[PDB]
């Protein structure tokens, strides 16, 4: 399964102006779906930068978009595709 | 229309193995078709690297195969789109 | 001697903002220096991306800067680099 | 203080080929040294991709080697950088 992870570009802290990244990345497989959630809610107009070499089927997605963390607020990964059975959920951790 | 750049990796020596290159970017298109063409003819097992990013709608494509110049042999790069009424085709100039 | 390609990001519109670009591309890297100019005068406002790899020594460089293009002005980029009896100036060709 | 990520480009199998990564990115890069150690020794057929960009003084390195995964062997990233009081050495963690 590809690797996620999630992270902050800066340090988080509350009511603070930050960018939360997802970075999929792993070999062999095509159209991933990829979504930021918000208190489990699907955040729109998310931006993505995509890289891939067919020489190894390798891929390295970085879905972002500009944030500001706050404590009742809680914010997620999630990556989907025919390989697997379920949307794989990766919880953001400050 | 994308912008399409063909040229070899090292300074061209007839006789002597070198990289062909097809360096493909632009705006606003998605599914491009690219191919590396010799004599006229599509080059099978062409590998390439992509990078796009939504912020703008930006795509850079680079096409490469490793390959041998000689007098008898002409290159080019071959680009298709919906966009595109006609497949672009450009020629190699060493 | 260094590969240099400047060039603007979309279609030169005279009174509309745009961005210059100064492309520099090469192996061995070395004491390389590169700058923008505006009418023979040094652009303070530039930045630059800098990608390079020990495997081939490559090296690909990229300056760039905001601009508005006008009829009157001439932009061109500065290169020195070790390869070079005296610094490069390319004008921009818009 | 940068961020350090020491991984194998695939699963780790003992006796098999693979790739051992160190991923170093931060702002400021300065007097940043980074290799990779085998047991406690510096390897020495160890290349790197250094990425830059001048608008927030990011730096993105990748320091990589083919290599070998053995259950005996212990891999390591060495990291020497101002913010840091002595160089920094992260373990593989397989």
């Amino acid at each position: 399964t590809p690797k996620i992870q999630v992270y902050s570009r800066h340090p988080a802290e509350n009511g603070k102006s930050n960018f939360l990244n997802c970075y999929v990345s792993g070999f062999h497989a095509s159209d991933i779906e990829v979504d930021l959630l918000k208190n489990g809610e699907r955040i729109e107009k998310v931006e993505h930068s995509d890289l891939s070499f067919s020489k190894d089927w390798s891929f390295y997605l970085l879905y972002y978009t500009e944030f500001t963390p706050t404590e009742k607020d809680e914010y997620a990964c999630r990556v989907n595709h025919v390989t697997l059975s379920q949307p794989k959920i990766v919880k953001w951790d400050r």
